[PDB]
């Protein structure tokens, strides 16, 4: 429950136990041979044939096993399939393997980085040294031909070649081991270049990702400079705004998510987006998963798709395999894909020819199968979600807001846009009494003691008041990026006096006591108190009962200002958090919400509450504090 949507459906594709693949033997004879497990799904499009590549893991579904990387392929949108093993195995031992299959699709050609290992029967990371082991590369080319009005497809599959002279013996004057590919698909960097993520595994035993490049159609490669924090491990990567966006699995933490403007050389961590926002299952303490990740337009909008188990269950059984969608700012869970509870593991989406699909694992015993899912529902679901975010930051991007003294005397007499790019979330009209809908669609406010009125809540009652959850999201911490900086904007009234302090807008952060990162309260003497952090919280300024204030808290590069009606209070622009840690913002305040402890009854009015996932500047502050009778939904 949520699950597979209604109008999506699935088939067993590569059947445990059943599906057989044409194996070869050392004498040419092929032999359908069937398999135990069929693993690590990949599923990609090349000029019109889908090809869906995994692990038969023919004896056992062991990683150290006999496994071989076979080939499913149609032209028909999966009507139909062929079956091939496009990459053989050493034939050394019993255990010998080809293995984790990553994959570029460039022209009618697929790039295929599998490990091959001769005789280990422990993982690679494990290794003494990388003597068992090479990186082996294949080139697929699929031919397309129609005769009386039927189309078919072959697909050629190279001989392997080993890159294994090409990797460095070491990386910053440590030795390296090994390294293999990703998982999954990988990319055709806009400028041609073969982009594939790559896990490294050092001497010591530590793992890292970086990326391995080539500008020459896979004639050479090269390792770009930069990596990722060690832990990192199946980088997934894709091309986003010209940059490189790699999102590693992290066992037993949370997922670490980088960003390259430089084809790999220069890494930062997307600590504003997308880094730490998934994890490994609720308690973000158990084995990770592999993820796909991939860039595709929708709606004529460009966005991101991952997915990724819940693991409820925890360990590798993988329950629950969710679609998330992303513009870079706001991120959609589409929902469960995977049925019930089942144990779902490595997972593969495609968008082709205005249809979504899925390859992914589903396990029971620990014997795998792949399912080829028909994302119907989803896609519809992706696509309304789509035009809400188009149709919103349109009628954002399109209001005219008053004109300003230096205005360029433009066209409509407008004065600047209303800021759209970073906005994340935007509660407004649309509520009940427990809900304040994300105008984005993405993460709603939870409330208590409210009452609507127009773009808005009206707060009456203890606890009265909305929490708009950043890591009381809970596992998918879609908010994250407000521990490094954000900018959250409302309007209020202050409806009754309070008998001291009451709370009215802010961040707070996870753990006892009652700490703020950033906020603003308001006092019986009718003065503000804004929350600076830790500081002392000082009154300062002015307001009346009744009156419409716009309240924007802004907090970058580890400083915090309240504004309001525009301008900064007292006390603006200083350090809010202290240390190279990043708060744990547990939510946003609006009003006084509170589920325990003093029993607060802010009496406030608050509407069209907005966040961005940055700090905007001088000029937006100034934009939304003259347009805010005209951004609201109702
Ligand atoms: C995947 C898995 O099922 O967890 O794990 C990787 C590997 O064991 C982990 O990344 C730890 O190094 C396997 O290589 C992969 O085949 C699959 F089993």
């Amino acid at each position: 429950m949520a699950s597979l949507a209604p109008g999506s459906s699935r088939v067993e594709l590569f059947k445990r136990k059943n599906s057989t693949v044409p194996f070869e033997e050392s004498n040419g004879t092929i032999r359908e041979r069937v398999v135990h497990s069929f693993r690590i799904p990949t599923i990609v499009n090349v000029d019109g044939v889908m090809v869906a590549i995994a692990d038969a893991r023919y004896e056992t579904s062991f990683d150290n096993s006999f496994i071989e990387t076979a080939v499913k392929y149609s032209v028909d949108d999966g009507a139909t399939w062929n079956t091939q093993i496009a990459i053989k195995n050493s034939r050394a031992s019993s255990v010998s393997r080809v293995m984790d299959a990553t994959v570029i699709v460039k022209g009618n050609k697929l790039y295929i980085l599998v490990g091959s290992f001769n005789k280990t029967r422990n993982s690679w990371t494990q290794h003494r040294d990388g003597s068992d082991w090479e990186p082996l590369l294949v080139v697929g080319e699929v031919t397309k031909s129609a005769a009386n009005g039927k189309t078919t497809a072959t697909i050629s599959w190279g001989k392997p070649v080993s890159l294994k002279p090409l990797f460095p013996a070491e990386f910053d004057g440590i030795l390296t081991k090994e390294f293999i590919g990703g998982v999954g698909a990988a990319i055709v960097a806009s400028n041609g270049n073969l982009v594939y993520p790559v896990q490294i595994a050092d001497m010591g035993g530590r793992v890292f990702t970086k990326i391995m490049y080539s500008e020459d159609d896979g004639n050479t490669w090269k390792f770009a400079e930069g990596r990722s924090k060690f832990g990192c491990s199946e980088p997934a990567v894709l091309e986003w705004e010209g940059k490189l966006i790699i999102n590693n699995r992290v066992d037993g933490n949370r997922r670490l998510v980088y960003e390259s403007s430089d084809m790999g050389k220069t890494w930062v961590e997307a600590l504003g987006t997308l880094s730490h926002v998934w994890t490994n299952s609720p308690t973000s303490n158990q084995q990770d998963c592999q993820s796909s990740f991939v860039a595709v337009t929708i709606e004529g909008k460009r966005v991101m798709l991952f997915t990724h188990p819940l693991n409820l269950k925890g360990r590798w059984m993988r329950d629950r395999l969710h679609l998330w969608m992303t513009d870079n700012q706001r991120i959609f869970d589409v929902g469960q894909i995977s049925i019930g509870d089942e144990n779902s593991g490595y997972s593969s989406v495609l968008y082709k020819d205005d249809k979504l699909y899925s390859l992914h694992e589903i396990n029971t015993n620990d014997v795998y199968s792949l399912v080829f899912v028909r994302l119907i529902g989803e896609l519809q679901l992706m696509k309304s979600v789509v035009r809400t975010w188009k149709e919103e930051d349109n009628h954002l991007a399109s209001i005219c807001t008053p004109v300003v003294p230096a205005t360029p005397p433009s066209k409509g007499g407008c004065g600047a846009a209303v800021p759209t790019a970073g906005l994340v979330g935007f509660l407004s009209h649309s509520a009940n009494g427990s809900v304040w809908e994300d105008v984005y669609r993405c993460v709603d406010a939870n409330v208590a003691n409210a009452e609507r009125v127009p773009n808005g809540l009206k707060f009456n009652g203890v606890g009265g008041g909305a929490v708009w959850p950043v890591a009381r999201q809970g596992q998918t911490r879609r908010y994250q990026f407000a521990n490094y900086r954000f900018t959250l904007v409302a309007t209020v009234t202050i409806d009754e006096l309070p008998k001291g302090t009451s709370p009215l807008l802010g961040a707070g952060l996870e753990g006892p006591g009652d700490a703020k990162l950033l906020g603003l309260s308001y006092d019986k003497n009718r003065q503000w108190r804004p929350l600076y952090g830790a500081a002392p919280a000082s009154p300062t300024g002015s307001w009346e009962l009744h009156k419409k204030y716009h309240v924007v808290l802004t907090m970058a590069d580890r400083q915090g200002s309240v504004y309001v009606d525009g301008q900064p209070l007292a006390g603006s622009g200083n350090t809010v958090v202290r240390g190279a840690t990043l708060p744990d913002i547990s939510h946003f305040y609006i009003g006084g919400p509170r589920s325990k402890g003093a029993p607060t009854d802010s009496r406030v009015t608050v509407t069209n509450v907005v966040l961005y996932n940055r700090r905007l500047n001088s000029s937006e502050i100034r934009t939304l504090f003259l347009s805010q009778d005209m951004i609201g939904t109702d």
